[PDB]
DNA sequence: CCTGACTCGA
DNA sequence: GCGAGTCAGGCT
């Protein structure tokens, strides 16, 4: 059943037309400087398969790659695209990208190759590359027989998903979220992604010293405490020495034992003097591992940079997921893990870390949506909205709203995101059912609009089977219908939140390309190197800062216009701890 | 080599 | 709500 197609050993005319499928491989996953093992080229004149030397090396195939008015249908063209800028090859004309495609389509599928994406139209005249390069230690490039088949196929398979994908994306009127959004954002992911961030390696190693000092003076008191030696890591020996050799309560339990989270040790604390040295202990080894060691491995030597990979198709919301390393889970919160920030820095000298983040879109989006008065003139009036809610839930004036207060107003704004849940919000308040939901029913009572919202996208799920976003990206519900209350429960928060999570990820990816196209409109020199979520992070020369403080904040500001205003705060300094 | 338990972020 | 990386423990 073998598919034909000719393994040039050079390239010719024919195999560069002005619309093509196009495969340029790169099996690493982690694909910055890393080998491309074949190339795939199908178009009206036939299939073809080049080897990367050759085709590569070719004056005619590169200028091919470059040429913008030269079509390209790619699955995941940003790995291709970021793996031949570190070949200093520049790769344009990509009008099709089935990865994003089929992503938009149902990004519950988890489509993360050729062959998931076209069972979606049974197409399976191609196999999983899985199935071609095996996994892990089995992981590797098969011989050329094989592997030019396999490339060919997927190619192929590009070639004749394109129209039905394109058309299904029409009907779901995704097909500008696709060609205006998401495929150009991709190209934005990898010059960042190419880009990278600087690192201040040898302050983090001598952070990772006085870590390692603090964490082994912290690490005798535990023993001292317990009256003995255990691994303070093993959630199973932890259990044993706190409730069984110091016999402290049991307020919450696991799957297969004890549980030891820190919102039990909370509550412990009390109880003995060694569960503050274990939570301490469980911070300062939390930024030892991950962000000090785990940091530190994948540092470029030569460059001193890390490269992180932005998913563009995978969370469920629209939000982009950041691994090796993971830059949008810096720690800045705790003072202490914060000081892990100075380690970022610009790179090159004279230019400074630039960060600017929407302050409370997702309330302010809910307020748009729901079209809630009181939530609408809150942030008419750039109130700050978890002392307005406050005043709201508790009947007080602004004089009388006291810290517990703003703080559990505060977290019922947080819960109402997610999508409101008694029991949840009684977890994270540390009270009872009852009160949660006495909370939760005196903000509905303050927020008329926003309760009637809940309801009536609740119930859209229902008919419709699925939410969107402002941008018209979509979220398939089906367990929205299920007989089994905790399983339809997930189902009402998601329908409920999707929509809000989901059209700020849509706000921010419209901001990133539109203030790319200031940037090169003014020449600056400024780029972007990170997005986290509600928050983009630039560098550039100081000299630039003036015109960034204006143009950064207006084009996030005014990426989509809203029935309540956007609003960004900025910051900028000597590294990112200091663009505070 | 996979899963549970933990903690980091928005 | 949506994510990723570490460790320990069981696989084997
Ligand atoms: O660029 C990432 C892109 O590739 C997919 C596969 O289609 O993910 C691969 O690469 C990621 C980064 O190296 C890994 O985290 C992931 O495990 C690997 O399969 C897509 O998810 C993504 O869009
Ligand atoms: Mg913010």
């Amino acid at each position: 059943a073998a598919m034909a197609f000719t393994l040039a050993d050079r390239v010719t005319e024919e195999m560069l037309a002005d619309k093509a499928a196009l495969v340029v491989e790169v099996v690493e996953e982690n694909y910055h400087d890393a080998p491309i093992v074949g190339i795939a080229v199908v178009n009206e004149h036939g299939r073809f398969f080049l080897r990367p030397e050759t085709a590569l090396a070719d004056p005619q195939f590169v200028a091919w790659l470059g040429d913008e008015t030269k079509k390209k249908s790619m699955f995941d063209s940003k790995r291709a695209a970021v793996a031949l800028k570190w070949k200093g090859i520049e790769l344009c004309g990509v009008s099709f990208d089935l990865l994003l495609a089929a992503y938009l389509l149902d990004p519950a599928q988890g489509v993360d190759d050729v062959a998931a994406a076209a069972k979606m139209k049974q197409y399976e005249a191609v196999r999983p590359d899985e199935a071609v390069y095996g996994k892990g230690a089995k992981r590797a490039v098969p011989d050329e027989p094989v592997l030019a088949e396999h490339l060919v196929r997927k190619a192929a398979a590009i070639w004749e998903l394109e129209r039905p994908f394109l058309d299904e994306l029409r009907r779901n009127e995704q097909d500008r979220l696709l060609v205006e959004l998401e495929q150009p954002l991709s190209s934005i992911l990898a010059e960042m992604e190419f880009a990278g961030v600087k690192v201040d390696t040898k302050r983090l190693e001598q952070m990772g010293k006085e870590l390692a000092e603090q964490l082994g003076t912290v690490e005798q008191r535990i023993y001292e405490l317990a009256g003995q030696e255990f691994n303070i890591n093993s959630p199973k020996q932890l259990g044993v020495i706190l409730f069984e050799k110091l016999q402290l309560p049991v307020l919450k339990k696991t799957k297969t034992g004890y549980s030891t989270s820190a919102d039990v040790l909370e509550k412990l604390a009390p109880y003995h003097e060694i569960v503050e040295n274990i939570l301490h202990y469980r911070q300062l080894g939390k930024l030892q591992s991950t962000y000090i060691e785990g940091l530190l491995k994948v540092v470029r030597p030569d460059t001193k940079k890390v490269h992180t990979i932005f998913n563009q198709a995978l969370t469920q919301t629209g939000r982009l997921s950041s691994t090796e390393p993971n830059l949008q889970n810096i720690p800045i919160r705790l003072e202490e893990g914060r000081k892990i920030r100075q380690a970022f820095v610009p790179s090159e000298s004279d230019w400074l870390i630039f960060a600017a983040d929407y302050s409370q879109i997702e309330l302010r989006v809910l307020a748009h949506i729901a079209e809630d008065d009181n939530l609408m003139e809150a942030f008419r009036r750039d109130l700050d909205i978890h002392t307005k809610t406050a005043m709201d839930i508790f009947q007080v004036s602004e004089d009388e709203v006291t810290p517990n207060m703003r703080r559990q107003a505060k977290a019922v704004n947080f819960g109402i995101v997610y999508g409101i849940s008694d029991y949840g919000l009684a977890q994270n308040l540390n009270i009872s059912r009852k009160e949660a939901a006495e909370f939760i029913e005196r903000y509905f009572e303050s927020f008329p609009g926003v309760k009637r919202y809940m309801e009536n996208i609740v119930q859209e799920a229902k008919q419709k089977g699925y939410v969107t976003t402002l941008l018209h990206r979509r979220r398939y519900l089906p367990d929205i219908t299920s007989r089994n209350f905790n399983v339809r429960s997930f189902a009402e928060r998601m329908a409920m939140n999707t929509p809000i999570q989901g059209s700020a990820a849509d706000i921010i990816k419209k901001a990133m390309i539109d203030l790319n196209a200031r940037l090169k409109e003014e020449r600056l020199q400024a780029h972007l190197l990170l997005q986290v979520h509600d928050e983009l992070i630039l560098e550039a020369p100081k000299e630039e800062m003036e015109r960034l403080c204006r143009l950064v904040p207006e084009v996030m500001e005014q990426a989509v216009t809203l029935r309540v205003p956007l609003k960004v705060d900025y910051h900028y300094g000597s590294t990112w701890y200091d663009a505070k």
